[PDB]
């Protein structure tokens, strides 16, 4: 049935050389081009799938996404935040207060850094 | 003059990759694994209070009353790495609720949005 996964995986592969662009292109905020950029060659990517450096910040997105997608890109990738616990949120720098369940034995005022894992 | 906390949040870091993989590697489990397990390096004496959990199949790592600079030199060394859609001024993630960002202007209302922290 469901396979904007195909999809999902060219919005991370995507994401992925624009981050990698973004390392060696310090002080820029873009759409590089997709040539500059490295992508394989033999992948042709859907108009539709843009991509910004922002300070330094990769955000690859879908404007019109169908549905599926948002499902199907947050499965592929992991997550990963850092902040200190305060009170039962998490609070961290360039991001606002996150509410995530923070489990029962992290104390407030904790240093904390999470990280999920794919299925 | 200067703190290597740095070190700290790099030993962090680095326990919570033994923690992230583990976790994959032994589906369904609510932490908080000895060290023993883990695998960590020969070498590495954790100190205590390095603490680790696991709730979902995801995992936590933290100092449960910091040193200063520590937040920040561990923000540093990481990244960071959100998706979600794009309602408008916040980005919806459905594990993190609505998570406030800089969005940039080209990016619309309702896009779906992978965001990878460039760590500088
Ligand atoms: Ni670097
Ligand atoms: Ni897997």
């Amino acid at each position: 049935l469901a396979e904007v996964d195909t999809l999902a995986r060219s919005l991370l592969l995507y994401r992925s050389r624009l981050a990698e662009y973004a390392h060696a292109n310090p002080g820029f905020s873009g759409s590089p081009a997709d040539s500059a950029l490295g992508l394989p060659a033999w992948f042709r990517k859907p108009v539709r799938l843009q991509g910004y450096i922002a300070a330094g910040t990769s955000y690859a997105f879908i404007a019109s996404p169908p549905a599926g997608l948002a499902a199907a890109v947050d499965t592929g990738t992991e997550s990963d935040l850092v902040g200190v616990r305060r009170n039962g949120q998490l609070v961290t720098r360039r991001l606002g207060a996150t509410a995530i369940a923070l489990p029962a034995p992290i104390p407030e005022g904790a240093v904390v850094a999470v990280k999920e894992g794919h299925h």
